[PDB]
């Protein structure tokens, strides 16, 4: 998982921008050309929807298929999930790891007190799926070349 500082910043806001209410969030981006994955666009499934008066997308719902279509309105696909809970620092637990039913996405832990962002985790996890393992936060590289995946609309 590649990602800038001010991603990193974005998903701990929106933490607290889901919280108190019960909503995790997807994480957007661009795929490697380490083949490693890439966070670009964050969005939290938890439903932000004043009355603005404009075309839609599709709908809203900050559901996984909607966050996929949303993904494809970017040009992007969702590279991995998030989820904070009041629980330990930043560690996944037994039901959340057990309802990881992506091993292919990179799952990040980050600590929400009631609405308190304090630090935040990468973990990936085995493709055998018995448990995470913890990866390290880099950033991209300072040139990053052409993408593969990543589509325009």
């Amino acid at each position: 998982m590649k990602t800038t500082p001010d991603i990193l910043d974005q998903i701990r806001v929106h933490g607290a921008d889901a919280y108190p209410e019960e909503g995790c969030g997807f994480l957007l981006g661009t795929v490697t050309d380490d083949g490693d994955n890439r966070v670009a666009a964050l969005h939290r499934a938890t439903n932000r929807r004043s009355e603005q008066r404009t075309r839609r997308y599709e709908l809203t719902a900050d559901d996984y298929r909607a966050a996929d279509a949303a993904a494809q309105e970017q040009g992007l696909d969702v590279v991995g999930v998030y989820h904070s809970h009041p629980d330990h620092p930043a560690r996944p637990s037994a039901t959340d790891l057990e309802e990881a039913t992506f091993p292919g996405f990179t799952y990040v832990i980050v600590s929400v007190r009631d609405g308190a962002p304090e630090a935040l985790t990468a973990w990936a996890l085995a493709p055998d799926r018995s448990e995470f393992h913890r990866e390290d936060i880099v950033r991209p590289d300072p040139e990053a070349p052409l993408e593969h995946h990543h589509h325009h609309h």
